[PDB]
Order: structure tokens, then sequence, then C-alpha cells
């Protein structure tokens, strides 16, 4: 009784942001999230424009953009609306609730004003979610909880992962899913997004480890692949994005049967 | 064989940043870190100037400063040098190594350029430290690892805390200590800094829980108290800082015997 993305978008308990995402995934035949890990606004925007049709989501690290301004994020929103993808700021909120609400709403980045999705580590306990949701619920935003990590030595295992799932399922008015290496929740309303993905085997020299789209979508049951360098470092980033999209989409179709 | 702060500053394996901190703690009779949780640069700087003589450290959240510029941080450095305190950016790095090195060096905040200390969560595994130290070692900086958290539901317990201690003790050329609620390492070269501190019992409505300076320095064996609202929300922040300084300093003296 695995449902398609389009049917999951209609589930009774679906969050509106998840529904919007699932609908555009189905419409565009993409379950690829581009990790736009660049330092220049122009490169960010040129990638978003060219790759927008191929992606369901663009994941940012706003704090590595040397020339960040709120206008850049307005331009990114225009592209997200045009090409139909969500913006996910990979901020990894990880503080007490009182602090994260200010980090989400305020400062120079004003993340909540432009990010459809953010993520949080669960290590502080559920106050991290409660603090974020005070800003994010009124702004109709969603959050992803980090249930597992791709890096060598990750401590997000075992009871830690189980705690992340419980925290999500108790905050389902705001939490729409997980960053994880596999399916961690059996509830189909929750999205599973998986980083540490490349077509070829390997890793990096700072603890990143890679698995293929077929492995993480098809065997491990995740929904969306998050891909940075496998695309970004390629010469033709559009063709690279298409190869990752086709890989992740077929793996989804073949699991769905 | 508990050593004074001044003697710890001379230990063979001490990190230079820890040594500088311990020396100024001893000189100024302060083991108070102000958590300068404000949104205005002028308030940040006015607090740093007035409270500088009373503190060993000023902890920032640069990402909640509505009017951040690098010039503000230059002015903060002037005050830190004048009054003799270290600047700790409480960024809670918590990503893979390749990402955190860019978040530490780059973007609009250029944290490594002005922060003596930063901190990191250990959940990604030791690549988080390796990535930071690539930037921080050449810049003669130090890092604190989050071994425990003060908030309700914290998952930084048990084997997670032990993993943080091991990670610190294997990266001692860069890691100078811990954020923790108590002493977690028996090695006197490592600093223990404890948030969740107020003179009165209680908490906040988003999971913060408080213990007193006497409890965390005197019974729990920590070195430094980190205090935000207990000072910041008081009318006279200078007198409040002095009350916290005297509390933490006496608790240290009485444990030292
Ligand atoms: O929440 C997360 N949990 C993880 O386990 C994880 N692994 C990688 N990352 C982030 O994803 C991107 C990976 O980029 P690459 O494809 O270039 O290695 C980069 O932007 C990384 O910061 C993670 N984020
Ligand atoms: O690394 C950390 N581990 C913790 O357990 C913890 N508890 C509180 N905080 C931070 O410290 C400050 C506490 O501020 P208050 O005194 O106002 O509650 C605020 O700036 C908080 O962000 C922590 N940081
Ligand atoms: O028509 C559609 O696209 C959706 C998919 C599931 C049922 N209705
Ligand atoms: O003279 C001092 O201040 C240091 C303290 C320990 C021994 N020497």
């Amino acid at each position: 009784m695995e449902l398609s993305f389009g049917a999951r978008a209609e589930l009774p308990r679906i969050h509106p942001v998840a529904s919007k995402l699932l609908r555009l995934m189905q419409k565009k035949e993409t379950n690829l999230c581009l990790s736009a890990d660049v330092s220049l606004a122009r490169e960010l925007l040129q990638l978003a424009d060219a790759l927008g049709p191929s992606i369901c989501m663009l994941k940012t690290h706003v704090d590595i953009l040397n020339d960040f301004t709120l206008d850049v994020m307005k331009e990114l929103i225009t592209l997200a609306k045009c090409h139909e993808f969500l913006i996910f700021e990979d901020r990894k909120f990880a503080d007490i609730g009182n602090t994260v609400k200010k980090q989400y709403e305020g400062g120079i980045f004003k993340i909540a004003s432009w990010a459809d999705l953010v993520n949080a580590h669960v290590v502080p306990g559920s106050g991290v979610v409660k603090g974020l949701q005070e800003v994010g619920l009124p702004l109709h935003r969603g959050c992803l909880l980090i249930a597992e990590m791709s890096s060598t030595g990750s401590l997000a295992t075992g009871d830690y992962t189980r705690a992340a799932v419980r925290m999500a399922e108790e905050h389902s008015e705001f939490v729409v899913g997980f960053i994880s290496g596999s399916r961690v929740s059996m509830k189909p309303e929750f999205l599973h997004l998986t980083p540490g993905v490349q077509l070829e085997a390997g890793g990096d020299n700072l603890g990143q480890q890679y698995n293929s789209p077929q492995e993480v979508i098809g065997k491990r049951g995740s929904d969306i692949i998050i891909v940075g360098r496998g695309i970004i470092s390629a010469a033709d980033r559009l063709e690279a994005a298409e190869m990752y999209r086709k890989a992740a989409w077929e793996a989804y179709l073949s699991r769905l049967g």
C-alpha cells in the first residue's frame, strides 16, 4: 500500500508544504533536491534558473554566500515560483528554543521570510522545534528533523534516530519529514530526504560518504536525493542534474511497482 | 591536585587560547561568560564596554544581530582587547566537515576572522572538527564541543557525551574544552563552560532549565558560567554581572580549597 507522491500529497494529515512539494514532484517527475553549495549569488541564481525544471527543491547554505542580500533571495523566490521548486535553507538549527526563534526570524538573513523549509537537529530536545514553530507556523512554513547523518562517526543512530521520529510525529503541524539515510518513519505523510548521494562510489576527505540514488531511493526507501558536488562540480550541471533526476525518479517508480 | 586557573594556564598540553583565557580569569577574578543575546549592535557594544571588566568572555549570536557588519566586530575586538575578554561565537556548527569550513571562514559573517572561540555539536562525527580546524588552526583559534545541553529532552547524554569527550581529546590542537552542565573530562587542560545558569530556580517556556552558579561551579565542577537573561533582562546589567561573577568566583575558590 505504498502510495505515489501525488496520492501522498492528498493524505488527510499532510502538511500543506509537503503537499505542495509532493504535487510538484509528481507533476515534474523529479525527486531531486539540488544542494546549491556555491559562494556567489550569480552562480546560485544561474543554477536555480537552469536546473529549476529538473528539481523539486533547492537547498541553500545562506551563510556561505559571500554576497548575500535579501534581494538575492527575492530573485531566488521568483525562480522557485517560475520553475516550481521549494527553497530549503539547510541551517541545522540546534540551539535552545528561545535562541532558534530569533535565528529563524531575524538577523541579517531573515530565513523564515524566504525559506519554505528549514531543518533542525534534535539533540536539544523538542524545545528546538517549539521555538522554530512559533515563527514558522504563522508563516506557513515547514521543518525537517535530522534523524541520521551521512558522515563518518555520526551519532544520529539508534535511540537518537528514534527520538527524532517521535519528535516529528508529535509536532506534525510543523515538521514535514526528515533528513535521513533511509526511511525512518512508516507514516507516509512524512518526507524523507537523503544527502550523501553520488552516482559513483566514494566520499570526501572530511567524512562525507556516498551512496547511489538507486540505493537510497530504491533499497533504503527514501523519497528525495540531496546532491551537491555530484552536480555542482560537473562541467555541465544541467546534464548532471538530469542524470540524477532520472536515477532517483526511476528508483522511486520501480519501488512503487 | 586541583589546580588554580593560573596554574592550569601553564599546563604542558594547554592550548594557547585556553591559556590566555585562564590567565585573564585569574587576573580579573572572573569566570563569567556574558551571553550577549541582543539584536542591536549598540546594545552589544555598550554591554561589552560596561561589563567587560567583569567577564572572562563574551558569547555572541552574530546571526541575531539585526545590524551586523564586520565593523561592529572590529569595535567588539577593541573592547575585548581593552577589557581583556575572549569573544566566543555560539554558532553551534553541526554539518559535515566540508560545509562547516566555509560557514566558519566565509559568508557575510567571516566568523573565524573575529571569534577567538566557536563551538560545535558532535553529532556529525569528528569531520565537523576536522573541517573547522582547517580554518581555525592557521588562525590560532579554539573550539568548544557541546557535550551536554541544558534544555529539556536533551539527547546529549550517556554515550553521546562520552563521544564528545573522546573527540575533544583526539583533537586537542584545536579543541579547548566543552559546553556541558558539569565536568565531563578529567583532563585539566580542558575548559568546561556551563549555560543554563541563574541565581534563582526556574526555566523558560521553551525548554531552558536553570541551575545556580554555586551548583554548577561548586558541586558539578564546571569552570565558567554562561549567563544571558539573568543579566540581560535585569535593569542594572553591571550589578547583575557582578553578582554572577562573585557567585561563580567564590564557588571556584571554595572547591579549590
Ligand atoms: O542535514 C544533513 N544531514 C546529512 O547527513 C548531510 N550530509 C551532507 N549534508 C549536506 O548536504 C550537502 C552534501 O553535499 P555533497 O553532495 O556535495 O556532499 C552539503 O550541503 C551538506 O552540508 C547533510 N545535511
Ligand atoms: O551550547 C549551548 N549548550 C546549551 O546547553 C545551552 N543552553 C543554553 N545555551 C545558550 O546559552 C544562552 C543561555 O541564555 P539564558 O541564560 O538567557 O537562558 C543562550 O544564548 C543559548 O543559546 C546553550 N548553548
Ligand atoms: O490526479 C492527480 O494528479 C492526483 C494523484 C492521486 C489522485 N489524484
Ligand atoms: O604567577 C602566576 O600568576 C602563575 C600562577 C601559577 C604559577 N604562576
